């Protein structure tokens, strides 16, 4: 059974401490479930499951996806299913509804990703037992469970630096790299590009009524080479990766409908796309930023395509170095990819990025008539996963 | 295609801050993931995928079954994700395993669930924006990520007392079918019931060796009624609920190998029984205890089975009000239900217990030469999930 | 003998988060005691002993008062003392210094005291033992040990309600002292009177060199009673006080240096004053607010003088309900009260503000050539405490 | 123009964790405020103040001494105070008592001193801004306000060590100190030599009557050399300074009361013994523990009495390092020092220390007809106090 995508839609992504910090992930994650439906004329009666990836739940409430889709107006007769595969949560998400579809376990899913890395609170681990004298320490979750590997006990950004290492990729590079994240993001947006994608949230006020947040707020203007040559490195001295060239930490929500081919002629609906294939991917927890080679090219061999195939990419940005060492490996034509910008300019809010990078593809893929397309995020502990989709 | 289950695995299970309180669940998780791939005959390197659920994750470090899967001798080749459904995460990674192979993108999936409850860490909202004035709040990650419904704000043990009115569960109902399961839990015990499915955990002592852990430590032996009669009602002065007649607070994991049937027989497999259907569902989080009812039907529906063709049952006894309740709607002869305990005696560690029971099914089913099974376990937020097995 | 105060020096007070947020108290205290001393032309060996005022301790290391002491350059042989009577601590110190002289104990002490209220940090009562299960707090030490009645549990704002119940101080009249509290504050501001008696404290800044702070910038410019009116009650919903009719929380210090007339006779300096009598007094907690009455009463008894006699009085403006009550029971000319201004513009850096009005008292004294003064301050808890001083 | 103690209580001491870890300080306070004016026969109501030492306040709320006093059930009227000069607070509410006598500033005082260490939390500092980004310390407050030298940055017992390398103080020597300690505190206790002083704290139960607590706990009956002589120090790799020639962390109060002669003399009462002199020191804190060489000689040059004139003394022993030195330097009878034994084995409750040994030296005073004694303690960031006591 072919499986297709009938609707697409993100929120503007959040700067940290920037204008989605007061609302919950579920929150964010229910503003998209419920235009991913309105957009595709499906009733909220007609879904089978919600699936949700959500990386920071730390005192979140029981099962955040189930939180996201009540929010949403679905009723309670609708299951959900949170997932956690660090970045690429979001897009891991797409992969387990397209698994379900094919096997006859589901009809739609709404499958998607939210994250308010903002909210992520501190953890007192042993809290229970006490400390008996001493000093204690709070642990940050957005850190601990976000952002630091287990196996080695160090950031994502040491990671990238063994990368920039291993790949030669200069601090030169990972800054132009990151320019021209930022320009395209800035063109884009000033030509309305993200315009159709985006859904607005209404943030309550003091005084008054909500206002509408609409715009990715994380996008420097006029940025400029000069204006990141001249920062340190922020996690080794020596090192490469500095705040400039590396995502950001941010909020987020973003969800696509997904069902048969067969129901979406049913209820008269025209797709999206197809989706072509997909895979992960496991690597070593030293250089998970190189996830995305051994899952795009088992995603491609599973297409049937090669990289000079493809009409359009989008490969997360977590890290410039990473970026392109990736592009470096795969040999495919990087004016295709991540056409609109990444996220060092558009922001990383984790475990809805891996569906926030297909929904901007699939909008752009339609805008310039694209046929073949290829999504693919890096994922900390050593994996990568990779999900093409075909117009036609 | 056909999917079948080729091996099983499970700790024993501690109780709150008991022999496994110290251990963290990708430990536990490991363990078993181990040794159901021992007891499979299958190399680390042939698996394609391993699904844990986890629920409680504050702190745990990024993608808890990625750390269950290595701590267990997964090359890092070989991918993970973590999923919380809450009570139905462990048998719910089942499911999404069988998706997986039936839609063609994996071969060996190792499923299941892990939990450590009594580690579960106290958590400080705010953390991160500061309290400028004003006392702030630890929140215990266990009672508000495990226990506590988001949509009404109170106790799963409060939708135990609404489903007890709603059905006509009694006290002394509650009370007897809680004795039933130490005295079956105490008979499985003592005839060495658990022995083939238990893999030792080995605990760190203070001075000399370690000490296998092995035993269901939860389970009280010589119950009566007379010992449960006189309590108190845990959440509810006018209530039937008390501590005796609902499950603990628990540690512990448990895992199976699934894989195509085609696969076991090309490795030359025996397996252990057939995937034969199944199916989650969704009901009002109030009467969340009553989701086994719709989701087992559907799954019966889907096997062409009704309820008088199953052999064997794993219902989850979460509480006994719920247990009853369902067994009163469904119509099944409870004499093949939970027929060496359940977890009123075993426990439950929320993530790991669909799984566990699972694994329990299936040890029964093959010394009673039992032919058609079915495990089922309701789900925090008002769900159920269903999965029926045949041995042939 | 008779005891002189031969030199007086305080900081600007800071906002509540404001310019002082990021000095430590000690640091504030050892700017005023090396200044006074200096004003004195008393060499730092020569000195006999320290003592300093400071509530909110939590976390500040070993006795305070002699980190002030060392940080000020006195030599380790001068011995220090920190003492905490709440808001009456800087004017006990100099009381205790009183003593101490006129016993022979000590000939030359600094006296004083220092509080950073924007630094004081959270608490966790019960830490060593741990937390079982369920929520626990974090208290706030500013408000449990600075503001919070222990007898009755509520705020001192409410011990002010009280009081302005029981005299009959209306909401109107608050305000209108308060506007008269700011309106004398920005006429001495603008007229340098606080020059001679402000000493610098330099504040590292981002780009290039510290920046003096020497203004108190709590106080607001162009206040009057509509800037009051629209405030909203504090502490009492159905009450009268309001964050503009009560005193700020700040961050300053103060000090003075004490000796015998017959030590400075031999020194060749010149006193500021001569102190006159003392005393304190206590009683009952809920009406905290007048306890400047019984401790101003029985200072102006052992002085032989009588309210009338006063050229100029300091009393400090916790809040204007009490400030208000006092004056209706003493019946002095209110016209000769705070005459540059009180804590309601100034602010109340709760360990320091004793000594604050006592440095402010006295500069105003000898600009207009008045001969008898007294500074009196209410203490959470239900004291007074009162100082007489005399020219001439 | 002559002040007299007319009573003497402390507490048993605690050890840590021990059947004082949960009563809060201020209530140790009361029980020794109280039974010192029923020993003495003085009327709560015609107390003029209360001092109270105590070093550890983080969330003891406000004026932890007034808090004491009231306990005890002194009316609103009388004024209290609360003091922190270390391990000399104590003391020096004893000494600041009589300066208040002698200068006519009070008639009747009750001082001493308070704490509980076992009960001392955990701050968090920065709470108030938050942690952006990052873990955050939870700072034990017992060992930053108790145990740690600001200005060294290291423990209380490093400078024990420089001051055994300074004096020439071996390991041996130490631990022949510490078992003598023990063993005379032994002796003491089966002679009943504390029986007197003791004042019993009810120790409230699960169920019935309270259990009054009398005994000094943390001596060591039984102690030989060889029990000392194999442990490991405890502050650094080749040091001296061990757990067993080093005082604890305890719990306990104790108080006096004060009077002119006159005052004893027109109230009818016997005084213990009469102040004949005090004094205060400052030393490096490099070697705080020397603080009391210059402390007793100042005292005793103010008595106008050499080290031989002494009959009686107690000398706190923080460390066995610092107690020989301090004989060393004094050159007196050591056969008439801590004839009871001292802090290695009755304990350091640090606030409350300097006024229990002075409640020992009273009452073996007494039994021993001794004519002159003195009493003298070090103190954390180096200063030392003593004072000197007559009867006739």
């Amino acid at each position: 059974t072919d499986v297709v995508i009938v609707s697409a839609a993100r929120t503007a992504v959040g700067k940290f401490g920037g204008s989605l910090a007061k609302i919950p992930a579920p929150e964010l994650g229910a503003v998209v479930i419920k235009a991913a439906l309105e957009r595709a004329g499906v009733k909220p009666e007609q879904v089978s499951e919600v699936i949700m990836g959500q990386v920071l739940t730390a005192g979140s409430g029981q099962n955040p996806a189930r939180q996201a889709a009540i929010k949403a107006g679905l009723p309670a007769m609708v299951p959900a299913m949170t997932i956690n595969k660090v970045s690429g949560s979001g897009l891991k998400a797409v992969m387990l509804a397209a698994n379900a579809i094919m096997a006859g376990d589901a009809e739609i899913v709404v499958a998607g990703g939210q994250e308010n890395m903002s909210a992520a609170p501190h953890v007192l681990p042993g809290s229970r037992d006490g400390f008996r004298m001493g000093d204690a320490k709070l642990v940050d979750t957005m850190i601990v469970d976000g952002l630091w590997d287990v196996y080695n006990q160090y950031h994502m950004g040491i990671t990238a630096e063994n990368v920039a290492k291993e790949y030669g990729i200069t601090r030169e590079a990972q800054d132009e790299f990151a320019v021209g994240s930022q320009n395209k993001a800035e063109a884009a947006q000033k030509a309305g590009k993200f315009d159709e994608e985006i859904v607005p949230v209404l943030i309550p006020q003091r005084k008054g009524d909500p206002v509408a947040f609409k715009t990715d707020e994380f996008v420097r203007q006029g940025a400029t080479l000069d204006s990141m040559s001249g920062l340190k490195p922020a996690f080794d001295k020596a090192g490469t990766v500095t705040a400039a060239n590396a995502s950001g930490l941010n909020d987020g929500a973003a969800a696509v409908v997904v069902m048969s081919a067969a129901k979406a002629k049913e209820l008269g609906l025209t797709p999206l796309a197809t989706i072509k294939s997909y895979a992960n991917a496991g690597v070593d927890p030293k250089v998970m930023g190189m996830g995305p080679v051994p899952a795009s090219k088992r995603a491609l061999s599973r297409a049937e395509w090669t990289p000079q195939d493809l009409d359009l990419m989008e490969i997360n940005e977590a890290f410039a170095a990473q970026a392109l060492a990736v592009h470096q490996q795969m040999g495919w034509d990087t004016s295709k990819v991540n056409v609109n910008g990444g996220a060092i300019a558009i922001g990383h809010p984790i475990g809805a990025s891996g569906c926030r990078i297909l929904v901007t593809l699939l909008h752009e893929m339609k805008r310039r008539d694209a046929k073949k397309g290829l999504a693919s995020l890096c994922i900390g502990g050593g994996m990568g996963v990779a999900l093409a989709v075909e117009r036609k």
